[PDB]
RNA sequence: GGCUCCUUGGCA
RNA sequence: GGCUCCUUGGCA
RNA sequence: GGCUCCUUGGCA
RNA sequence: GGCUCCUUGGCA
RNA sequence: GGCUCCUUGGCA
RNA sequence: GGCUCCUUGGCA
RNA sequence: GGCUCCUUGGCA
RNA sequence: GGCUCCUUGGCA
RNA sequence: GGCUCCUUGGCA
RNA sequence: GGCUCCUUGGCA
RNA sequence: GGCUCCUUGGCA
RNA sequence: GGCUCCUUGGCA
RNA sequence: GGCUCCUUGGCA
RNA sequence: GGCUCCUUGGCA
RNA sequence: GGCUCCUUGGCA
RNA sequence: GGCUCCUUGGCA
RNA sequence: GGCUCCUUGGCA
RNA sequence: GGCUCCUUGGCA
RNA sequence: GGCUCCUUGGCA
RNA sequence: GGCUCCUUGGCA
């Protein structure tokens, strides 16, 4: 239901901070949950997974988002690209989301807000691209 | 340009004093967060951050001091790094904009805890500088 | 016989429109007569001489229905009720029938039929009242 | 309640066609003989006969236009008078529900009538609505 | 038959504010009666005869209900739960009601209609066990 | 949330006016009637009855001098009180949003009694409040 | 929008230099554009369309403001207000400028900027009056 | 008055040593764009362009000795015609205000060329004049 | 050198 | 050593 | 970037 | 979204 | 909802 | 038509 | 007869 | 009527 | 109308 | 305009 | 001193 | 000080 | 002292 | 909570 | 509940 | 020969 | 056909 | 799509 | 954005 | 920018 977009939210801050401070995800999921006075279960544990997913599975993420950046390495992005981008592979294939729409609008609109527009469509291109290649790989 | 350079210097001083890590790869975090763009935003936070931190010490010694007997270590962390910025850029880069100062570290204070450390902070850093002028 | 039935029918909505729409007696016979389809002789001849005894005859039996209202004028009852019982005194009385139970239940089962229950129980009443009257000159 | 109103309504307007009478007394006659209880149904029927008894000349003549070359004296009093009515409440009466108009009066005309008589009706009282649409 | 709704409607009424306002029942009942535009007289009695056998033993199915609260004063509950449980226990014991199941459904509507669901799931929960307890206290 | 707060204070009043009994007990009743769940329409309902009760007689009398002659005690109940209430929060609670308040009073007045009444409160009400306007 | 002011600045520098210096206006205007150091694109093209409009034209132009010289030779002005007047006929007329206004604002700017008080009032009323002349042609 | 004069002389031997045209319409050039109101400054600067125009090719040698071994023509033109003007000035018209000469000069090329080049005017000229007094 | 001041050059 | 006003030019 | 005025759309 | 409002309903 | 009075269907 | 119910319709 | 909620539409 | 979010262009 | 900003000059 | 530090003038 | 016309600073 | 204004800090 | 827009978070 | 769209049932 | 309707009845 | 009411079922 | 009450889940 | 709401921030 | 009250600047 | 002053600079 609704407590997809703060789980999201959450789970992109554990990311970006995992990536730029290099501290322990679950620590940091402490620190984020804490700040933001997150209470609703739903979100708490939805947040957990989308982190604990993204984490596990965090290297085939990366080869899978590097397959699309034309053979540019990732480090060559910005982090709220990276990160967002890793954070919508995870939901999107390895969660396999029945809602993919929902996500796209919800992932490039955390784009926007902690970058700019153009780091939106920039993502958006390269998920779109993503998505485009896994729903046709069956 | 000052004041953010004073938030992030903040901010950079407050995860040392808390982490305890090394301040460089902090101080590229939060520029990295706050997405700095200006040139000398950046300059000036990283001079007042490494200013802070070489004399850390006897900044600590100044400030507890005028403390009114009270041990540094038992200030909350938002008190004391603003009162340790605030005497870094007062007295050890010797700013010609006190005044200025002044506001800056005070509204830092009231951002992220209350006013009521606020005019704590106002008024030791107050002593703090009244007792600089006649120091020399 | 049997035609009584139907001719007591016909004299009865003869009376109810002679009363209600003022129209001549012989021409709403007529009309009655027609849209009933009525053709066996015995009731249309039975239909007409009730119509007729109910005419003539019309103002000593509205002062016989008077005369048990306790008072009240004969206005201040209901079309149905008072018709029926015009035509109830004129068969019961001044053609004598020789079945006066019958033409009891005849006219009372017309009277629920084309007002209620009520009115039924009311013109059953008077109409016995009535009769008792009559019976005993003896 | 409108239903009862209309088969009224079109009963009176019936009998006035046909004996001449004043159509008031008509009214009280066909009100009397089908018991009306309701308030509603009195005071609706009440306005459609009186509607239809102002304005007939005018309505006679919206109909004969539509007759396709008819003289509406050679109608039978159902099918007239049904239209009369119909028109009467249609127009004059500017009838929010145009479709239940048609509804009731094609349907009195069968009851009265073949339906023969009944689809006719209709279709005149379909010409002459669509014609009373672009009037104005 | 019919008119038992309304005079349990009016009867919770008249209790819920003589518990509430500590008004005299009587006159409450003067009140609601004359707010509500009661006039059929079934209602009107019936409604009188449930709110006298709640006034009259009052205690008594306070007790009653208080044993099945597992030792809860009968004051820890809402207004509407506890008078709509004491008009229950009421009907259902002190008149002895040849339709138990009828007078579940009308006392549960009125919880659910004055509070919420949960209070009439509640009230449903233990009235049922009240009665219950009734039923083989022969 | 203003709007239930006047609600029930309107109530309250009400059956202050007409009960005779006191005002706390009362506004409780009328409380737990309603189930009032958030707390700024508790608070603010409690603040605007205690100032029409507090105040009571000046405002029966600022209320009776725009009566035009009549005795308070000749009105209504519900003009009468809508009245007090308005007078109440208009004048003595200095309301920064006197045009709400005046809907909101008229509004009540139209609920619990006819429009008639409801033009007449808004009339005594204007005049009320250009009076109060020119006092100081 | 925003460059047009600079751009009639450059303009107003190619054509001064051009009376004055006579030397080759896309030169002159090579030596302007460096060395105010000019880069955005629109300036830069809209100040060439401005110099072109102004060369090509020159003639035309020329006896234009001649005419409402009063019989007076346009030698015998000012260096800038005569190439400034020249820029803004240039402008107005053979542009058709939809912001006429705008155009006096910034060329009586320059006339103050680079000559004095005296010589914008003087180039106001002249060029106001050329306009007047111009709008109407019916 | 000598200052802006000496600024114009600048300007005009700048402009003929670039461009190669004839120096008194660049005079009027330079003239007309620094509008150029008193009478004596006009007079001055084109006394001054005409003596350096004259003896061009002796200054040009004088300049070119003191150079330490440089060829005249590899001189920036600021530093080139700024020591041109400034040899013409002090030597071929002997002013009697020399200190105030090497100023204006030297502030010249301290304006449309660095202070690094200033101190290398300043430099050459010296010794060029110093070379100038036991010359006769 | 004890007063009131003014113009002005270089310079952190 | 720190400013004021303003001009031109580059961008948010 | 911030304020504000229209204007072409999709709106709440 | 959201007030006044001339009009027709829907649910209870 | 609540209130006033009358039908229909079906079950005893 | 003695009398209970279930589901609906219309109604001041 | 009198309430709660809500939809459409006519006008500012 | 008042309030407002975006979007296409042009302004203070 | 404003503000900041990457550059270069005139005035105090 | 302030201002740090060396100057040059010159007025009552 | 006197005379002709233009700046700068600061105060209303 | 009589006009048109702009930037901006603290504050109920 | 009363708002606008928006972000996050808790609930109907 | 309000509107609305499907959907699994019991329905009127 | 509730319209059209191809079909079979029931009651009167 | 023609009406009132009502049940089941075929189709939108 | 149109109207609608609840209920199991998923949406704007 | 909306509204209210228990919390905490950015913009005007 | 409004706004109460003390300020600082600065433009024609 | 309406208009008064104070102190200076340059100038036929």
């Amino acid at each position: 239901m609704r407590y997809r977009k703060g789980a999201r939210d959450t789970a992109f801050l554990v990311l970006y901070r995992w990536d730029l401070r290099g501290e322990n995800p679950g620590e940091l999921f402490k620190e984020v949950v804490e700040e933001k006075n997150i209470k609703n279960k739903d979100a708490y544990e939805y947040a957990k997974k989308l982190v604990d997913t993204a984490v596990r599975h965090i290297e085939e993420i990366d080869s899978i988002i590097e397959k699309h950046l034309k053979g540019w390495s990732i480090d060559r992005l910005g982090y709220v690209e990276r990160n967002a981008l890793r954070l919508g592979v995870a939901e999107l294939i390895f969660l396999k989301s029945k809602e993919p729409g929902r996500v796209f609008i919800d992932i490039v609109d955390l784009v926007k807000k902690y970058a700019d527009e153009k780091a939106g469509k920039f993502v958006n291109g390269v998920l779109s691209a993503i998505y485009k290649a896994y729903i046709t790989s069956s």
